[PDB]
Formats: structure tokens, sequence, C-alpha cells
């Protein structure tokens, strides 16, 4: 709804930043809404899900298996490892390591999933494989969220994400049993409290992920819906902006308030 866009294009002005936006239609894969939508960002932690979707694939494909346990070691530690931190002698698996990923944001976790497909470069090289030629992850956790103006390094568009995401979601990409658990990961999201969930009505389904960077880089990609089924997944990112952390999850917040209210 145009009213939606107002609302985005505020959040815009007052950040001083390019704001991004889409909406897209889980059903058909129709462009409801957009703002952006075009525009290169600072994919944050929002690329994730693309990296555990990537993971699945490899599952799917037999190449990889869920249950598969990972060691490693105090020194592939980097900031923000909340769960891996607390198993350098037993390891964990595969599952346990996209748990980590997305529902905690877990760095490490998304650094030794990446191990396993060869990199940024493989992530990039699988999502080149499945039809988005302009998502791109080049460098590892921390470093991928430094947000250098100009630079098209661990970027994506909002029309590419939401277009590969409701792909990995819905399409011929993954099993159904990946999708579901790609879903599943994303329904358990634990650090996005600020966002989208603060202001979503009780019985609305939402699967989601965020992200936060350098240079008030701030995002999140969700599939949301009324009535416990999700309908439609959005997508909003931010880059640029010196205003507060508090700022940037609160304007995200009301521009899910206006998609929900004119939805």
């Amino acid at each position: 709804h145009p009213e939606t866009l107002v609302k985005v294009k505020d959040a815009e002005d007052q950040l001083g930043a390019r704001v991004g936006y889409i909406e897209l239609d889980l059903n058909s894969g129709k462009i409801l809404e957009s703002f952006r939508s075009e525009e290169r960002f600072p994919m944050m932690s929002t690329f994730k899900v693309l990296l555990c979707g990537a993971i699945l694939s490899r599952i799917d494909a037999g190449q990889e298996q869920l249950g598969r346990r990972i060691h490693y070691s105090q020194n592939d530690l980097v900031e923000y490892s909340p769960v891996t931190e607390k198993h350098l002698t037993d390891g964990m698996t595969v599952r346990e390591l996209c748990s980590a990923a997305i529902t905690m944001s877990d760095n490490t976790a998304a650094n030794l999933l990446l191990t396993t497909i060869g990199g940024p470069k493989g992530l990039t090289a699988f999502l080149h494989n499945m039809g988005d030629h302009v998502t791109r992850l080049d460098r590892w956790e921390p470093e991928l969220n430094e947000a250098i103006p100009n630079d098209e390094r661990d970027t994506t568009t909002p029309v590419a994400m939401a277009t590969t995401l409701r792909k990995l979601l819905t399409g011929e990409l993954l099993t159904p049993a990946s999708r579901q658990q790609l879903m599943d990961w994303m329904e358990a999201d634990k650090v996005a409290g600020p966002l989208l969930r603060s202001v979503l009505p009780a019985g609305w389904f939402i699967a989601d992920k965020s992200g936060a960077g350098e240079r008030g880089s701030r995002g999140i990609v969700a599939a949301l819906g009324p009535d416990g089924k999700p309908s439609r997944i959005v997508v909003i990112y931010t880059t640029g902006s010196q205003a507060t952390m508090d700022e940037l999850n609160r304007q995200i917040a009301e521009i899910g308030a206006s998609l929900i209210k004119h939805w």
C-alpha cells in the first residue's frame, strides 16, 4: 500500500540514509510494493538464511548430513559466538550450527558452515547455481558487516534476497523437508525482538532474520502473514545512518506497523 511507501520514505529522510524495501507475495512471487528494491545493501546477518539454504541443498543432494559433527578450537571463535563458544570440546552438528547461525546469529557457527561449502565464494557459487547472480558474499564474520560506501562486496538487493528467499521456502530449490527446516529455524529466531516481531499482532506467523553492521547498517528478511500462515515475504535494509540503534530498530518497526496496518 502507498501509505507504507510514505513511511519508508519517512524512515529514509529521518534516518538520512537509503532505505530498501520490498514486499513479495509468497504464493505467486508477485511484487506487491517496492522502494529502492534494485539497489545494493549490506546483507549483514541476513545472509545466514541463504547460507543454511545452501547447506540444506547439500543435504538434499547427499553431500552433507544434518547430523554430522564438527570440531573446532578457541582460535576459530570470533565476536558474538554465544552458542559455539560453549562447545569447544564436544563440537556441534551441522543442524546445531544452522540453528545457532539462524536463531542466535552465532558468528563462528556461520564461519564453520561457510568452510563446508568453500568459503564466501562457495556460497556465492551456490547462489549463482540457484539463479541468483546478484547476491554475493566475499568476506567472513565479522568483517562482512563493514558496509564501505560503493563496496559491492557482501551485498544483495531487496528484490534478489526476496526472490531467492521465496525460492528457498516455496520453490523447486529444496526438498519439502529442507524447506520446513529452514522455515522452522527462521520461526525460532530469538534475536529480532525489536523489529517486525515488536508490532506483530497475536495469531500472526513470522519466520525471520535480522542483521546489524557498521555505518548504521540494519536489515530484516521475513516470511510473515496472519492466521498462522505466511503469505508474504518482506525485505528491509538500510545503510549509512548515524542514528542510534534504538532509532534504527524503531524505524524498521514502524515500517512493519504500516505493512501490517495496510496489509
